[PDB]
């Protein structure tokens, strides 16, 4: 039925075996510096990963995985201290990114918003403060600003933490566009270093929050009008903003982010430029039929368990049951009105989200845009990068 096809009813040789995932993948991820290991290197996780293969450890929701890192993250913070001791700013800044990033794997692939006394929740921590003495040393730092929520309602929490970035020169008297990341299911606010560096190279400002139902998102992710109240007090304070101007102003979703750059593309359609969507869901992602073999595809461990918990729910049962009627943007008709200008990227076969959640936005509302890369698998990296930038030019050009 789906254009996954054969590979849909295919277990991944990765799947319930971090040995096979490390050998054939991560080892390759991490050695290349690309997703998940951007920001690291292979010296910091090829210890760590032998080790977790000896013992035979492949659940990575497990405080076991999880504790296995977070010697080598103390090691590297020393290091950077020393280096520091030294005067030497370049190096304390790499070797506190490369501490960043054994956090990142270490929490990967969720960090459970309801166990704020989890392992994962300790290692996000450790990662955010790691990072942002990291980015400090930097000549356009990362500026973590704790944005009042004005717009909260219900069992909205108060408090919504978000990265901005300037490039040199952004002043009250030329006002800079904004780039908007929305992140998504495994990587957070301080997981985008790359990202910031292409936005401030180009003259821009970044701001990187975070998803409901992830990470520090005061988003009641169980409300699916949360993301509408969330980015009116988001964008209400990058109107109180003197140096970055709203008026020129891109989102761009990342994974499970994709899904709230669509969303917003729609209810903010008057506030934004752009949307970009970055391997998205919106509907046949919550199908039954989808859920039932999501967890036997490309992504690293299972994802159901972190689903259900990141769309509010209790059990995977119920999420199983009901999240396609209350959180699918064609069901609740969210796609029936227009929107500003959409670009949907992603691997024709997606086996984490189907191409066909790209598909379906070309029979609604206004003329959508797209690029699908062909055998490509979640996300189509590397090749789906680099049009990213050239579509953001175009749209934020003057």
């Amino acid at each position: 039925r789906w254009i996954l096809g054969d590979k849909f009813d295919t277990v991944f040789p990765h799947k319930g075996s971090l040995k096979v995932l490390w050998e054939s993948r991560w080892k390759f991820a991490c050695s290349k510096s690309v997703y998940p290991f951007h920001d690291g290197s292979i010296e910091d996780f090829e210890p760590i990963f032998n080790h977790l293969i000896s013992k035979n450890i492949n659940d990575a929701a497990s405080d076991e995985y999880t504790q296995a890192f977070l010697p080598t993250a103390s090691a590297l913070e020393e290091k950077a201290a020393q280096a520091l001791q030294a005067g030497k700013h370049e190096e304390a800044s790499n070797l506190l990114c490369r501490a960043a990033v054994v956090y990142r794997i270490s929490r990967f692939p969720y960090v459970d918003i309801t166990k704020p006394n989890s392992i994962k929740r300790v290692a996000f921590e450790r990662q955010k403060q790691a990072y942002l003495k990291a980015t400090s040393l930097w000549t356009q730092p990362i500026r973590e600003v704790t944005v009042p929520h004005t717009y909260r309602t219900g069992n909205d929490g108060a408090h919504i933490p978000i990265y901005i970035r300037t490039p040199a020169g952004a002043d009250q008297s030329n006002p800079v566009p904004i780039v908007l990341i929305m992140t998504g299911l495994d990587g957070y606010r301080p997981d985008n270093s790359q990202r910031t560096h292409e936005i401030l190279a180009r003259g821009w400002a970044a701001v990187v929050a975070e998803i409901p139902g992830t990470a520090d998102c005061p988003a009641d992710p169980a409300d699916p009008a949360s993301p509408d109240r969330l980015w009116d007090s988001v964008l209400s304070y990058l109107d109180q903003r003197p140096e970055l101007n709203t008026a020129k102003m891109v989102v761009w979703g990342l994974s499970a982010g994709g899904y709230y750059a669509i969303r917003a593309a729609h209810t903010h359609r008057d506030r934004l430029l752009g949307a970009i969507a970055h391997g998205p869901g919106c509907h046949y992602y919550l199908d039954p039929e989808w859920l039932a073999k999501v967890n036997d595809h490309e992504y690293p461990f299972e994802i159901t368990a972190a689903w259900a918990t990141k769309h509010g729910y209790k059990t995977v049962e119920e999420f199983v049951a009901g999240a396609q009627k209350k959180f699918s943007l064609v069901e609740t008709g969210i796609v029936d009105q227009p929107s500003c200008r959409l670009l949907l990227l992603n691997g024709v076969d997606d086996g984490v989200v189907p191409i066909e959640d790209c598909l379906v936005l070309f029979e609604h509302g206004s003329p959508k845009e797209g690029r699908f890369y062909k055998g490509l698998p979640h996300m189509g990296y590397p090749n789906s990068l680099p049009v990213s930038y050239e579509w953001l030019e175009q749209v934020l050009a003057s």
